[PDB]
């Protein structure tokens, strides 16, 4: 297990625009498009991120494409957020993947927002951090994924994807 299969599992792999659980057009391996309504706008999102028109349609190897990119950006959007740089440091590699597949969800402003489950993660009081992460919009309207995120979190382990 490693970050990319974590997400893969968790994002699947749609080679058509969907759209995601907030109802925002997507592609690929949860690529975010838009969250405009428009169907053309998202189509035109597509179009640039590929390089080429696309009709709504991509291959196998565009979806991964931008999905080394989305992972790659993720990251460095850690690093590069003062709330999120520490707790990530202070981190073994499982954990470190936990914080990532958060990161790509719902963004690193989003993920900012966890104060008190982020001190409690630099802390290391894992079973504390778990429940924290679990009184969240995140975990309700996304429950399995949460709880596969938070097991994680929770053990340092591949426990819950495995
Ligand atoms: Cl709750
Ligand atoms: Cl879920
Ligand atoms: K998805």
């Amino acid at each position: 297990m490693n970050i990319f299969e974590m997400l893969r599992i968790d994002e699947g792999l749609r080679l058509k625009i969907y759209k995601d659980t907030e109802g925002y057009y997507t592609i690929g391996i949860g690529h975010l498009l838009t969250k405009s309504p428009s169907l053309n706008a998202a189509k035109s999102e597509l179009d640039k991120a590929i390089g080429r028109n696309c009709n709504g349609v991509i291959t196998k190897d565009e979806a991964e494409k931008l999905f080394n990119q989305d992972v790659d950006a993720a990251v460095r959007g850690i690093l590069r957020n003062a709330k999120l740089k520490p707790v990530y440091d202070s981190l073994d590699a499982v954990r470190r993947c936990a914080l990532i597949n958060m990161v790509f969800q719902m963004g690193e402003t989003g993920v900012a927002g966890f104060t008190n489950s982020l001190r409690m993660l630099q802390q290391k009081r894992w079973d504390e951090a778990a429940v924290n992460l679990a009184k969240s919009r995140w975990y309700n309207q996304t429950p399995n994924r949460a709880k596969r995120v938070i097991t994680t979190f929770r053990t340092g382990t591949w426990d819950a994807y495995k």
